[PDB]
């Protein structure tokens, strides 16, 4: 009899092994193509490699498990929140102990679903917390009459232009605390209309929170809301002695990613607006005057040549010529004689229609286009140093 893999095998005719969806090999004990991370839990056996969608080899981050902590954060950061995110306050906000949140000011609010909005520590880049699980506690009251809500959400996940939501099994009873665990994997989350989430689209919203909002209200006039015992889940990549994040996903980026699921650009790369997730990175463009930029907004970084711009286009003030030539000689010192008038910084002057520069900040009693003679009513020599006074 062969020992099927008790991992990877949907069952045994005896003889022969069946393997789950994203499983290979004689026992059913190997990832396939693409697929990483056996466990009996998933009944594909393998999660599948994402990796934003521009690499299929991946496998299980050796990064480690820690968590954020509601205690971590100044009350002040915490916050009340329709879904839309346009009625937001944190007046009457309070906290009894560190990370403890309570609110009884609804009467202020209006009439609608308020969320807690974790503070900053929380969204952002939680691709790691995949696998993982929020967890906290709640506890309502009610003002005397008053329904629960019908199917709202306990958890609103907002990131990347995806929105998904967790919802309980039980709402939390009157007056008494309820833990809940949220666990970071499809089958826990819905889109709005209630479709299944997909890896991929978790994936998506988990690398660019916006908002992480934690059902407030629960009923149709609530009176009272409390929030407490905040974890949520990452990893990290110093050792922090608890198990590994076997579920995230660690991608062979190609040239221009970097993540853990390739969902950054590199140095030297920017985000370019494409189709199906992220997008794609491509080159800096800044007429060759450098090769760092901003990897989400384009705009290069440390100009070279003595360029300014957001693609260094432009020759900086006191330098003139054609920056988008792309040479390192490209701006030239603008060669200007005497002071800058209204008493400025350097000088300006600009390539004018012939090929060579003027000047167009030359001191008063300056003229010709390099501020080289006085203007009438004025006396001296800039070119053999004098500067120019006035006439009496």
């Amino acid at each position: 009899i062969v020992r099927c893999d008790e991992r990877g095998s949907l069952g045994t005719s005896g003889e022969t092994c069946r393997c789950k969806n994203n499983v290979v090999g004689r026992l059913c004990n190997e990832c396939s193509d693409g697929s990483f991370h056996l466990s009996k839990q998933n009944p594909d056996g393998c999660l599948k490699c994402f990796c934003m969608g521009v690499s299929r080899q991946c496998s299980s981050s050796s990064w480690s498990r820690a968590q954020v902590l509601g205690a971590s954060e100044q009350p002040s950061q915490f916050s009340l929140s329709n879904a839309a995110g346009t009625h937001t306050t944190s007046e009457g906000v309070s906290s009894p102990a560190p990370g403890e949140l309570s609110f009884s000011s609804f009467h202020n609010l209006l009439s609608e679903p308020y969320f807690w909005s974790l503070p900053a520590s929380f969204r952002g880049d939680k691709v790691t917390s995949y696998g993982g699980e929020l967890r906290f506690t709640v506890m309502q009251r009610p003002r005397l009459s008053s329904a629960p809500l019908h199917r709202q959400p306990l958890v609103v996940l907002q990131g990347n232009n995806i929105v998904l939501e967790h919802h309980a099994s039980r709402d939390p009873s009157p007056g008494q605390p309820s833990n809940f665990i949220v666990p970071f994997q499809e089958q826990a989350w819905q889109r709005p209309d209630g479709q299944p989430a997909t890896r991929e689209h978790l994936l998506m919203a988990l690398a660019g929170i916006d908002a992480l909002l934690i059902q407030a209200s629960y009923t149709q006039q609530p009176a009272e809301s409390r929030l407490s015992g905040i974890s949520m889940d990452v990893a990290v990549p110093e050792n922090t002695g608890q198990d590994s994040a076997r579920e995230v996903e660690q991608c062979t980026c190609p040239p221009g990613y970097r993540g853990p699921s390739c969902q950054d650009c590199d140095t030297g790369y920017t985000r370019v607006p494409s189709g199906l997730y992220l997008g794609t990175c491509e080159r800096c463009n800044c007429h060759g005057h450098s090769e760092t930029c901003e990897p989400e907004t384009g705009a290069c970084q440390s100009c070279q040549h003595h360029t300014e711009g957001a693609s260094c286009e432009q020759c900086q003030p006191g330098y003139y010529g054609d920056a988008q030539r792309g040479t390192p000689q490209d701006c030239q010192p603008c060669p200007c004689y005497g002071a800058p008038a209204a008493g400025q910084a350097a000088h300006t002057c600009f390539l004018d229609t012939d090929g060579h520069p003027t000047c167009d900040s030359c001191s008063p009693g300056h003229s010709g286009r390099h501020c080289e003679r006085c203007a009438p009513g004025y006396y001296g020599n800039p070119s053999q140093g004098q500067p120019c006074h006035r006439d009496g």
